[PDB]
């Protein structure tokens, strides 16, 4: 599989986090979650705050300690007072395998996620199950078959993997 290595410093994310019973239960609600954020003007409002640390809007899957799975729609931002009643997290510094899903959203992203899922099975010691992974949506027509969604999977010690020696 094709991917790029990237590294991020610690970042401040601003948005809204919801929590679902698990990873599968989330998949049916995450679509509705996006829809509500658009409808209520949350996406438009968050886009104003995007400081461009990451270029686009994020959908982060955050694991919870009780097995639940949260999803956060967010942008990279900063200034606290204007941050207001949004949810805020610090995304801890990490290296990433960054994959590209080209095609109309969400189908292309769903299909690429399945492929990524199968691919990283072989990197058990390098993936970070406790760290958030995310989709990054740049500006563009998400219904275009040329549209690219990025999928960021955090990793540690990947240079030690025997496949790279
Ligand atoms: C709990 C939460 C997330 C993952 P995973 C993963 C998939 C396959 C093999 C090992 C790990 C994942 C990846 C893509 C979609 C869904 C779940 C995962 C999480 C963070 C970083 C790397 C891998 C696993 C368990």
């Amino acid at each position: 599989m094709e991917y790029q290595l990237q590294q991020l410093a610690s970042l401040t994310l601003v948005g809204i986090k919801e929590t679902y019973e698990n990873g599968r239960q989330a998949q049916q609600h995450i679509a509705g979650f996006w829809q509500r954020c658009y409808q209520e003007g949350v996406i438009a409002d968050l886009q104003l705050k995007n400081n461009g640390d990451l270029a686009g809007i994020l959908g982060l899957c955050i694991p919870e300690l009780d097995g639940k799975m949260s999803y956060m729609i967010a942008v990279t931002g900063d200034n606290s007072a204007d941050i207001a009643k949004y949810d805020v997290i610090t995304l801890a510094s990490s290296k990433y395998m960054v994959f590209e899903a080209q095609g109309a959203v969400p189908k292309a992203v769903q299909q690429k996620m399945e492929e990524v899922h199968h691919y990283i099975h072989q990197y058990q010691a390098n993936t970070v199950k406790s760290a958030p992974f995310f989709e990054l949506y740049q500006d563009g027509d998400t219904t275009s078959e040329k549209y690219i969604t990025e999928i960021w999977m955090p990793v540690k010690g990947l240079e030690h993997h025997h496949h790279h020696h």
